[PDB]
């Protein structure tokens, strides 16, 4: 029993965190094989013009108390790829994956190439992450651990005026309509990840919380009309199919749980809580619920 | 900016997780140097659990009865001893991944990270607080026994909890790394119940200071309170009494924000009375109590 916002074990990622210094700028790098990946704003804009003026010895890379010598440098979108002489012995089995909004991942927050914390995050529908980052956190990575392979999905670049965070996949492609420079940028209007709220309602049912259940069901269209009114993401047939295992395990049809969410959206919690929360939680995917309520290890 | 329930990087702890098997029972062990620490109930059957004489059960065991597995490598148990409710399995290999570590016993309200494991394999990390009733609100399934709670301060891992059992209310009970239980619990299947829980007041105030540091000031008021009047109100909402130690501990946050601890107490009294009125504090509709004053300073400064 119990339901916590759980992150993947960070160990495999910790062995990849390095410090990247270029001029006065210090941020984090991800060292995989003989390449160090970091936000290209470390050189700061005409990034091709700024990069051509740099030599390899301008980038000081530090792995623990050991300096790595940079032998090459190239830019891929908004990421700088610093070729180094030493291949990281702690390099795990890894993939670079771009995630979709609503998908969750763990963030290993670092300062000066040193991991300080791990937390669970969701890619908001507005392509921002509600993270916890201070200055120096740039280059901190987001990941999922699939069996023994680390899927790198996020590299932190900046903080938006509302305190939310923006970053790229490991190929330098930003999540959202953001750019890596000091200009007027704002996070768009956010929405609730519906499939994730339903998944968390199934996790509450598995944990004995059933007060919100009702005898009612709904059509997917009737629910999507209600969801749109509360700034909830449209629920697709794919989401309904994805919730299938949880629906079979609890005996509550996805549209039956949708009718519960409909009543929670119109009537509220009425002083009650679900899994210790007075708000409907949307940062647990259906897979996160199955992994935590069945016990998958890495 | 931002405030998250943040756990410590688990890597140092992951390199210590092993699987301990005794007959049919399988649980996790913490391998530090040449010793594997695990709950002593690994020697028990499900029947024995009501009234087990652990000294009697342990004297009947030999070293080769304990199968210890570190990854895909079986470790050879060369000795065994019991220290309170922990079994210390001396092994023939010192863990090369052994970090700088300390065994620390924590007080209620203190927080720590939990690396939940099954079969010596880490599956997740989350943040926890030792409840005032000496239980932890964890996320644990069968086979999680032996999972550890820790803090990482600088480069040293402070081991503070080892998971032993789940109480009937879904909450968890365990020991420090010396085998001493937190709370009036025993490693037995006897009728045990978690006492009435209370909110860790110093932690709620710390989280209100974190909200102030992050620009949330809606809940502040023009009032102050005496410490005694705050506790008289706090007790009515099942909040832990706030001591002068707590007031002193909140000093740095009070200085940083400019809001006296007893003024922050007056805000809390008002939030208890009024509720949130559809508003949130740090993305939460409830008053959060699993962030200590130390956690807030570390997350809001470095
Ligand atoms: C002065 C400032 O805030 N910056 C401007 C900026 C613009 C564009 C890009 Cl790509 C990066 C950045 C950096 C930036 O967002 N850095 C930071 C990242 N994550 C959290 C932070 C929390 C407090 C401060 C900085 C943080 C630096
Ligand atoms: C009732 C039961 O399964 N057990 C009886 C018991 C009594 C005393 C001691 Cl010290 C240990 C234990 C074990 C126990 O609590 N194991 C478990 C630990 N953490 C979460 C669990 C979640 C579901 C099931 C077991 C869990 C086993
Ligand atoms: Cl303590």
């Amino acid at each position: 029993s119990g339901f916590r916002k759980m992150a993947f074990p960070s160990g495999k990622v910790e062995g990849c965190m390095v410090q990247v210094t270029c001029g006065t700028t210090t941020l984090n790098g991800l060292w995989l094989d003989d390449v160090v990946y970091c936000p290209r704003h470390v050189i700061c804009p005409n990034y091709e013009d700024l990069l051509i003026r740099k030599s390899n010895h301008n980038f000081l890379v530090q792995a623990g108390n050991v300096q790595l010598r940079v032998i090459g440098h190239s830019m891929q979108n908004c990421v700088l790829k610093l070729k180094v002489d030493t291949a990281n012995p702690k390099t795990p089995k890894y993939k670079f994956v771009r995630i979709q909004p609503g998908q969750t991942f763990s963030v290993l927050a670092c300062y000066n190439g040193s991991p300080s914390g791990v937390y669970q995050c969701a890619m908001r529908p507005n392509f921002t992450i509600k993270g916890s980052f201070l200055n120096g956190s740039c280059g901190s990575v987001g990941f999922n651990i699939d069996y023994d392979c680390v899927s790198f999905c996020y590299m932190h670049h900046m903080e938006l005026p509302t305190g939310v965070h923006a970053g790229t996949d490991l190929e330098g492609n930003f999540y959202g309509p953001f750019v890596d420079r000091q200009t007027a940028q704002a996070a768009g209007t956010d929405t609730t990840i519906t499939v994730n709220v339903l998944a968390w309602l199934y996790a509450a049912v598995i944990n004995g919380d059933r007060w919100f259940l009702n005898r009612f069901t709904t059509t997917l269209n009737d629910f999507n009309l209600v969801a749109m009114k509360y700034n909830y993401e449209p629920l697709t047939q794919d989401h309904v199919d994805i919730l299938g295992p949880l629906s079979a395990q609890t005996g509550i049809a996805v549209l039956d749980m949708c009718a519960s969410l409909k009543e929670l959206l119109q009537n509220g919690m009425n002083g009650r809580t679900i899994l210790g929360s007075a708000l409907l939680e949307d940062e647990f995917t259906p897979f996160d619920v199955v992994r935590q309520c069945s016990g998958v290890t890495f």
